[PDB]
């Protein structure tokens, strides 16, 4: 992605998007029992943190477009690809708007406590002043989506996350593009049911594990994946992205049966106008993070991506052989043969990707589910039950989290949600988290489940 133009918001009418510039995040309660280095993110230029320059920072990650056609190895990659979505019989017909704004099965209700974009940002008008849950009234939306009308101007927002001591010093905040209420609805009428599809059917067939339950997953994986490990990182992936991806991305949805019309919004995602604080901007190419569908669509690149660079490199290659799951840019997979994950990683960059493989790197020869990663988490087979796998979560990354709070009226869900992940690090592991949680008196005030709850549910949940 490229951004191709940007200028004063007011030289185009567009008032100044007031967005926060103060983090929410502040230190807990549990700050000074557990360690930890992690700051919330830089969100405003004047920042005594950085050690860089913030706007450049947060933009940089538009690096450029390979500017190439839908070559012979990218139009395999679609067919393979799109053979084994034919699998799952995935309907175009549009959702139904009641269906789609207010939950269904496969497919959660829209967020009321996200953003409603633009023009509603600006007018002050919130997600609750148009929808309501109790009544699943429909009838404002349609005069919102009838007055305005659908390819509005995304809103760009600096995520408030807690971010390493390097990703503070260089300025490297991650940015959230919130489409307006109006294109957000319609691309769920639109994509619905192949969100539903997505959702409901994580694993090798759709290559996706978008909306996963890693409790119950991680024992899938190693059964899906048979053979020797791949897997990737990429930095800034979405914003990676050229155009010729997204020219793939259309040719595999049409082929499940979408009309040309109907893909039309992936050329609203790729060909993009963004609204950040007192500028606006077009940005030709990347995925707009935070968009209808942006990880399935994410997921589903990635998918051809692979194949791509595999057709590429091993002219010999077997796609039936090959297994993969993504998770947006985050990959796991494997092909019954070793693969120089490095010859891919330098085929994408003639595609315009930055990857690192999972392996070297260093203190990994080879990927292994020793050391192999997906979703941040470790697998570890039950030492009991060895056909059952534990997603780890480093203890590190949870004592990051309980350090902080944007609001401790929620301490009691924030810290219960970190024992079910904390637990799969062993009995040991978690009877020191909860002792140091304990420590505190706030700690003594919560209800935290015993480890062999947490056990007990875990295998009767199977």
């Amino acid at each position: 992605g490229e951004i191709e133009f940007i200028e004063s918001s007011k030289d185009a009418g567009f008032p100044v998007i007031n967005t926060p510039s103060k983090t929410k995040l502040e230190p807990s309660v549990f700050h000074q029992v557990f360690e930890g280095n992690k700051e919330p993110a830089v969100l405003r230029s004047g920042d005594p943190r950085l050690k860089a320059n913030f706007e450049e920072a947060i933009f940089s990650k538009y690096i450029g477009n390979v500017n190439t056609h839908v070559d012979e190895y990218m139009l395999e990659a679609v067919d393979h690809y799109a053979g084994q979505l034919a699998t799952l019989d995935i309907s175009t017909e549009p959702m139904k708007l009641e269906d789609a704004v207010y939950g269904t099965e496969g497919l959660e209700a829209l967020d009321l406590t996200t953003s409603a974009g633009y023009p509603y940002v600006a007018l002050g008008i919130k997600k609750r002043d148009i929808l309501s849950k109790k009544t699943k009234d429909l009838t404002k939306l349609k005069e919102c989506m009838d007055k305005y009308g659908l390819n509005l101007p995304m809103v760009t927002y600096v995520k408030d996350e807690l971010r390493s001591i390097e990703k503070v010093a260089k300025g490297k905040s991650r940015l959230i593009e919130a489409s307006s209420l109006n294109d957000s609805v319609a691309m769920r009428q639109t994509f619905g049911n192949l969100y539903k599809t997505f959702h409901l059917n994580p694993g090798v067939v759709t290559g996706s594990a978008v909306g996963c339950d890693p409790d119950l997953f991680w024992s899938k994986i190693p059964v899906m994946l048979d053979g020797h490990l791949i897997a990737f990182d990429y930095s800034g992936y979405d914003a990676s992205l050229s155009p010729v991806w997204f020219a793939c991305l259309k040719m595999i949805l049409e082929k499940l049966g979408y009309t040309h019309k109907e893909t039309n919004y992936i050329d609203y995602l790729c060909n993009s106008h963004h609204l950040y604080r007192d500028k606006h901007y077009f940005v030709r190419g990347g995925m707009p993070s935070g968009c209808s569908g942006t990880s399935i669509f994410n997921s589903m690149i990635n998918n051809i991506i692979i194949r791509t660079l595999m057709l590429k490199v091993y002219k010999g290659i077997d796609l039936d052989q090959f297994r993969m799951i993504a998770y947006g840019d985050d990959v796991i997979a494997s092909y019954p043969w070793p693969i120089d994950a490095s010859l891919l990683a330098e085929a994408g960059k003639g595609y315009g990707l930055i990857m690192t493989p999972a392996d070297k790197g260093e203190c990994i020869n080879e990927v292994t589910w020793t050391n192999v990663t997906f979703l941040k988490r470790y697998f570890r087979a039950d030492e009991q039950y060895p056909f059952l796998v534990h997603p780890v979560m480093p203890m590190k990354d949870i004592h990051e989290s309980i350090r902080w709070t944007k609001d401790p009226k929620n301490t009691q869900d924030h810290v219960r949600s970190l024992c079910l992940l904390a637990w799969h690090n062993g009995e040991h592991e978690y009877e020191e988290f909860i002792r140091k949680i304990r420590s505190v008196p706030v700690g003594r005030c919560l209800t935290l489940p015993a480890f062999s709850t947490l056990r007990r549910k875990w295998l009767d949940s199977f």
